[PDB]
């Protein structure tokens, strides 16, 4: 009989409300394991100057209580970190969740063992303990990627990943140099700018933005978006991207240049990169005459926007629009600043950090007092694979994803009984709350389900889970997004795996599949009395 009937493993908006459904709902006995100092997941870490979320704030949240929907205010379009934060610590109050937390608790082993039928999981702390369901809320970008860079460790200052960023480091004033120019360096860069004496900007591959339209919510519209919340989540929940807005259906080549051309800029007006890339046309990122436009069009604002010709040259990337697509507070307009200076790493590739900056390959030191990666994450299976996770045959997770992460609809996983996952490996890609809240609600059932009727295990069979597979990759090359190099993908850390890692079909189909899995009676499962 175990210790606990669960353990959650995360304090982010993953496991914050697997606890709340598990204790709270379903009245079982959980605890959270939680390596951070405190909840919040993301939006503990990310402490860095700029940190924000682009899911626009009235949809940046949980949906599941009606009355929380009601009162909880935001006061600006978008969320920054600390908006984000005080949320999720305001959830955990509400719900009286703290004292089933347990913070600095890293979950360093977690084994199924056959005999007891029972997970057993061992912390950094060395406590060992069991329990019969575990759930893993491990976040997808949570793993912080730090590449190894000669000479990184010798470096004299402040050196910082954004995902470690220190509550102390004041970058005002300073020397900043920053690598990496994806969501999080291009927001680093635009707050940073304002702060530091220099930045420096280590770019590799340049990316495509587009204005966020961040600024001031009036309460009124606060007021009109809460009056009309149901009907709000009603659209989330049925969306593809669930960002809040109606995906275009308008095949972007079936108009005139003109109309092309307007449709952008007005999205570009509005702003948002989600809305951008799927709010004008319904294309984008499947045909690439569709593609190609969207990008000459962000080129073209690049080339009016940026002052020095060499800058925007650096800065207009030739590759396809189909990477997360950004936005930002006037990222191009920084270039234009005379504190920022950008270096373009495929021309002057570092070669050296030394104690007093960056050496390039031309000779140049470059020099810093603080020197901050953005160099994102070992993404979506980086915290398993770190893990000593073994499932009912002894093997390690890790010879289970030697092709690539793989699981039962991005929840569940062949071999590894009676575990959840939290956006695991081949869930959706989207506003990630509500597909939070949909794997969530969906996990309890089920585990609801196998406490009333008196259940052993739940197991997806390895049929199940290769079919999943199947269905993740043909609806990704369906699409332009394999075709673009990042993390989403894998391999942005030399020796990863390049793999499908998402469910690409969106959110109502995503939650279509769970609910007929459900209603049918798990079929693909071995339920085990
Ligand atoms: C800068 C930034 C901006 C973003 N903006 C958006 C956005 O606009 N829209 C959007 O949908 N998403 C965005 N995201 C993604 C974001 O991660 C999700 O929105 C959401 O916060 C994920 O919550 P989660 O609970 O799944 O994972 P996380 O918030 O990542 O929480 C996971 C937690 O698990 C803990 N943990 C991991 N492994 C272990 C272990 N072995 N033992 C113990 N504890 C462990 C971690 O320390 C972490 O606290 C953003 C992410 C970043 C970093
Ligand atoms: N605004 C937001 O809502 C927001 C903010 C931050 C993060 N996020 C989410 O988090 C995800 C990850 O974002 P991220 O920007 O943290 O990571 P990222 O998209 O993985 O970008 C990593 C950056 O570091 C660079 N890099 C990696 N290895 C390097 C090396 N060895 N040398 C030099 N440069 C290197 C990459 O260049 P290459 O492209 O050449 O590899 C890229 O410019 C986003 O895509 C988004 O989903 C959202
Ligand atoms: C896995 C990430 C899904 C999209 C939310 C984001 O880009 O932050």
């Amino acid at each position: 009989t175990p210790d606990l009937d669960a353990i959650v493993i995360g304090a982010g908006f993953g496991g914050i409300y697997m606890l709340h459904k598990l204790r709270n709902d379903l009245g079982l006995s959980v605890r959270v394991f939680e390596k951070g100092g405190g909840v919040g997941g993301t939006w503990y870490w990310n402490k860095y100057p700029g940190a924000k979320s682009d899911t626009e704030g009235f949809v940046y949240r949980y949906s599941f209580d009606k009355e929380l929907l009601r009162e909880y205010d935001w006061t600006t379009r978008y969320l920054d970190q600390p908006d984000v934060l005080a949320y999720l610590e305001h959830v955990v109050e509400r719900y009286d969740l703290a004292r089933d937390i347990q913070l600095n608790t890293e979950v360093t082993d977690a084994i199924f063992d056959e005999e007891t039928e029972l997970w057993r999981v061992t912390t950094a702390g060395g406590e060992t303990l069991t329990a019969r369901f575990l759930v893993t809320a491990l976040g997808l970008l949570s793993r912080s990627n730090i590449p190894d860079i000669p000479g990184r460790d010798s470096f004299a200052g402040r050196l910082v990943h954004t995902n470690a960023w220190p509550e102390d480091l004041d970058i005002t004033g300073k020397r900043v140099g920053v690598i990496g120019t994806g969501s999080t360096g291009t927001q680093f860069i635009v707050a940073a700018a304002k702060m530091a004496e220099q930045l420096t900007v280590f770019q590799r591959t340049p990316q495509y933005c587009v204005p966020s339209g961040n600024g001031p919510m009036d309460p009124d519209e606060v007021a009109r978006i809460k009056q009309n919340f149901d009907s709000i989540w009603d659209q989330v929940r049925s969306s593809t991207v669930a960002f809040g807005f109606e995906e275009s259906t308008v095949e972007a080549m079936s108009v005139s240049e003109s109309e092309r051309q307007r449709v952008f800029q007005q999205a570009w007006d509005k702003g948002n990169g989600f809305r951008f890339m799927f709010g004008t046309f319904c294309d984008i990122a499947t045909n690439p005459e569709a593609n190609a436009a969207a990008a000459a069009f962000i080129r073209s604002k690049i080339a009016e926007i940026v002052k020095d010709p060499e800058t925007a040259r650096k800065l207009t990337p030739t590759d396809l629009y189909a990477k997360r697509p950004l936005c930002n507070e006037g990222y191009y307009e920084t270039y234009n600043r005379d504190n920022v200076s950008l270096v373009s790493l495929k021309e002057t590739p570092i070669e050296e950090i030394v104690p007093q900056g960056v050496r390039t390959s031309d000779g140049v030191v470059h020099e810093l007092d603080v020197l901050v990666f953005a160099t994102g994450f070992d993404a979506v299976d980086g915290n398993y694979r770190a893990m000593n996770l073994r499932g009912r045959d002894g093997r390690h997770i890790n010879e289970h994803w030697t092709e690539g992460p793989t699981s039962y609809l991005g929840v569940t996983k062949a071999g590894f009984p009676n575990m959840f996952m939290i956006l695991g490996p081949n869930g959706p890609f989207t506003n990630l709350p509500p597909s939070i809240e949909a794997q969530v609600e969906w996990i309890s059932d089920l585990i609801d389900k196998a406490t009333r009727e008196g259940l052993t295990t739940v197991e997806p069979t390895a049929d199940a889970e290769r079919e999943w597979t199947e269905t993740c990759a043909e609806i990704a090359n369906m699409t332009l997004f394999p075709k673009a190099d990042s993390w989403i993908f894998g391999a942005n850390i030399p020796g990863k795996r390049h793999a499908v890692m998402f469910y690409l079909g969106g959110l109502g189909n995503y939650r279509r599949q769970l609910a007929d899995v459900a209603d049918g009676g798990y079929r693909g499962f071995q339920l085990r009395g």
